[PDB]
């Protein structure tokens, strides 16, 4: 599976799907062979940083107070200070409803026990559970690398679907960032990729073409 080929699916996939009267995202698909899921250690949950990003940048939350709060505010990013945890906790739907529209979120380190207690119980299960840093982090790199942050999933089967970019992206770039995924599983397994069974490229309402 060489960049051509690669190239020529994307191609491919772009041109097979209809127009529709939205931006479509590329997703990139694939089959594992060879590789015993019921080992929990063969299961992926992984980011990868896409070097051409996601399309549209990922959204971020930042629980915490001081100067993480402050820094957050100055990157344009959601706040959720200390006392909204508990009160989060309370009024899970709209708990809900803040995890629908982040697709990550950081946390102040000392807040994790509370946010465990309150906010936990929603967001552990969406895979939105905040990553810890300490209070006097600069979360700027972070929020930048997150910004263009997906996550490769196989939970207990082989196969995993991930978003790549969008149809406002060259052909180049989406396949840049196919790559990117694709040396995850590179490095995961001791032979790579040759567990890759099948992989396929589509547009989001389009047809999965194999690659
Ligand atoms: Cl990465
Ligand atoms: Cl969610
Ligand atoms: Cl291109």
């Amino acid at each position: 599976m060489d960049r051509e080929a690669l190239l020529q699916a994307v191609k491919e996939a772009r041109e097979l799907a209809k127009p529709r009267n939205f931006t479509q995202s590329f997703e990139f698909i694939a089959t594992l062979k060879e590789i015993d899921m019921r080992k929990p250690e063969n299961r992926i949950k992984t980011e990868v940083v896409l070097p051409h990003g996601r399309g549209k940048e990922a959204k971020i939350a930042v629980i915490g107070t001081g100067d993480l709060a402050k820094q957050a505010e100055e990157l344009g990013l959601t706040v959720i200070r200390k006392e909204e945890i508990e009160e989060l906790g309370k009024n899970k739907r709209k708990l809900r409803k803040i995890a629908k529209a982040h697709d990550f979120f950081i946390a102040q380190a000392d807040l994790m026990p509370l946010i465990g207690r309150y906010m936990g119980v929603i967001l552990g299960p969406r895979g939105k559970m905040p990553k810890p840093v300490p209070a006097n982090a600069n979360i700027k790199p972070l929020v930048e690398r997150l910004k263009k942050t997906v996550v490769i999933n196989t939970r207990d089967k082989p196969y995993f679907q991930v978003l790549v970019g969008n149809e406002k992206m060259t052909d180049e770039q989406i396949v840049d960032n196919i790559e990117a995924v694709l040396n995850v599983v590179a490095k995961k397994y001791e032979k790579g990729l040759y567990h890759i069974k099948d992989a396929y490229v589509k547009l989001t309402m389009g047809p999965a073409v194999k690659v």
